[PDB]
């Protein structure tokens, strides 16, 4: 089958809105989590978030921006970065063999709330004509494919925390089917109390670290108490290898493995069994040893351990270095898969492994695995794996191999 | 390349909640559209909908149903029907080589509204722990994969009106990649004023027929005035041919063509050009003449004609018989693609072409095309085509060939 590489990236996140800032914060171990006054004012129990600090209206053409909620807007800025990074020409961006596969976990709870408040107070006409494109499940793909004049595939995948990892794997598969040469893959996620309250109510979020927000997300720590919600966007340029070499592309990495499985077990907790099969499917096409695993690792009591049990079954006594970057970044939901793919690309480009932050007391149930608690500098980091596991028992695993 | 057939179906719709009732209403030309008092009470300008008449809480065990909104519930009941219809065994349904690809355009605006009303009036805990799975973009896949113990692929696609057509085509592609043998493909969509108001506010919906609701959806009629929103669910069993033959499956049709393209131009306005490329891509793998085209045909002034311009460019003087079944069913959004695939399968089983209803005066801009205004009985239907075109310039076309 045709080989597939990544030739450009872009990111909007609480760790930074450009690759150099994000790389630096991963290397230094600086969390992007902050206190969220709006959460406290609205009666949430979790008062922490990984929030993006941007004036989106000053960064995006108004004709484009009117159709967007924050999820699309974050993804759009990430895509602009990825296009610049990749050096693709307008004709390489806009042609039947170049596509877009990008999604979100939610869409825009804020625009939905505004629409209904408006209906009740002011009537239907005052809702305005832009709410469907901001709130539909395809908001991220629709709002990007249209202004970038994408002519190839155009759809969104939604698979909760697996969303943007499935997007990248499906971009690879569209190229392997022979249907596309270039696919923009990624995701976006709005961060607002109108979405975070739903997670608070199901008992998913951190609450015990509201006074020390930078410490709240602490995968593998004995005092972890739920995930820290986040927003943002990411996009990668997925490209067929011969196309990339012929145009003199920069090549970060080859996509060498991809798994997508289902637990068929519990709506909210991983089975561990599905994750084992997902990692094995990703590894079935990989000959090189795995140097680093970026876990799903959300800072939840059950989930962090269940995934580690699966890692132990897959690798036995030969596990790779492991960290969760969610201890720094929080959980960007639909954006988590592409964010973590990007973090892994930046680690390989920079020759370092980000440590698993905020571990005061390593959970004894994971202490036999090589959980990296500090940055590994001067790392010969060639082959990396990232897991993304969402509600509904949906699993995604990507394996990337550094291009020399 | 592996061949792909459809071996089971299920449907929840305003035309019926079983395939025999639906087939009868298609043949007789009986619309499912009714007056919606809640729309009028809430100040919408459109007072018509295609609504499902089911007591969902009597049909789905509460332990399953608590995680669902209506979109997932409709899809679940369609999947129960498709499982019975297919004759698959529990070991064939729950297997690493059996997957689920099913989505929605929205998810649950009703559950979002209830959650925020509850947060404001009663606080965060009273929202309850079920709202994320009801409202997340992957609600339809998550809420089915878990109880049916799906082990293979598991994710949603969201692409507006193309959603469940892309689900079917991607199910076909997973089988062609060699990754799955059976994939449940389809979609679901909630119908509620909290979603319909968004479409009303963009000027998309019919308003001139509120006193005569069954006449409101009237694709190609000179006095069409917008689409009629609907809800429901549909699911088809997409299966590798040798697997189907070995297990003695019933076989409706082979999937012989699939297109998926992007306009890369208008967020909402119909393109003509993207539709031409999508139909050509579907037809590139088809040698048989097309006997029938089920258009997207939403009963919009511009959209109906833009699509017919594309059909004229693709087929010229050899255009197939055409009808829009949306004049009967309304527009089920995320469920439209699988609903119309099912209607086409039922037309091939019954040897009839459903008439394009409610045409008092055929629009002169489409009158040169063979738009059937009445049901054709004793129709020799071997190869049928269905278009689904969504906001964001997303396009799908499926071509199905009757299995003799
Ligand atoms: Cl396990
Ligand atoms: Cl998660
Ligand atoms: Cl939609
Ligand atoms: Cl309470
Ligand atoms: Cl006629
Ligand atoms: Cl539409």
């Amino acid at each position: 089958m045709r080989r597939v590489v990544i030739t450009g990236l872009g990111i909007v996140s609480c760790l930074g809105n450009d690759k150099d800032t994000v790389s630096a914060n991963l290397r230094a171990g600086r969390p992007g989590i902050r206190f969220n006054p709006s959460y406290a004012e609205m009666g949430l129990r979790s008062h922490v978030s990984g929030s993006v600090d941007l004036n989106l209206e000053e960064l995006i053409d108004r004709k484009v921006f009117r159709f967007m909620g924050d999820a699309a807007a974050y993804a759009y800025l990430a895509m602009e970065q990825a296009i610049k990074d990749s050096g693709l020409t307008p004709e390489q961006i806009s042609n039947p063999r170049t596509g877009l596969i990008a999604g979100s976990g939610g869409a825009s709870t804020l625009n939905q709330m505004e629409a209904i408040d408006t209906l009740r107070e002011k009537g239907v006409k005052r809702i305005g004509p832009y709410r469907v494109t901001r709130t539909m499940g395809s908001t991220v793909s629709a709002c990007l494919a249209t202004p970038f004049q994408i002519k190839g595939v155009n759809y969104s995948i939604s698979s909760a925390a697996a969303t943007s990892a499935h997007c990248i794997g499906q971009a690879m598969e569209q190229i392997q089917l022979g249907k596309q040469d270039v696919v923009f893959a990624g995701g976006g996620e709005e961060e607002h109390w109108s979405q975070s309250c739903l997670f608070d109510a199901m008992g998913a979020l951190s609450t015990q670290y509201n006074e020390t927000p930078e410490k709240a997300s602490r995968a593998y720590d004995a005092k972890r108490d739920g995930f820290v919600i986040a927003g943002g966007g990411g996009m990668v340029v997925v490209e067929e290898l011969e196309h990339a070499l012929k145009r003199g592309a920069k090549i970060y990495a080859e996509i060498v493995g991809y798994g997508a499985t289902s637990d068929g077990y519990d709506m909210v907790a991983p089975s561990g069994e599905g994750a084992i099969r997902c990692m094995q499917q990703a590894l079935a096409t990989v000959d090189a040893p795995i140097d680093y695993l970026n876990t799903h690792g959300t800072s939840t009591p059950v989930g962090d351990v269940a995934e580690i049990r699966g890692v132990r079954e897959v690798f036995g006594d030969k596990a790779p270095a492991i960290s969760s970057t969610k201890s720094l970044s929080g959980h960007s939901l639909g954006a988590a898969g592409v964010h973590e793919a990007i973090y892994c690309l930046l680690m390989m480009e920079g020759g370092f492994i980000a440590g698993s932050a905020n571990i005061d007391e390593l959970d004894p149930e994971v202490a036999d695995l090589p959980i990296l608690r500090e940055t590994r500098e001067n790392a010969k980091l060639d082959t990396v794996m990232s897991n993304s596991f969402g509600f509904g028992g949906t699993n995604a695993t990507l394996v990337l191999k550094r291009w020399q």
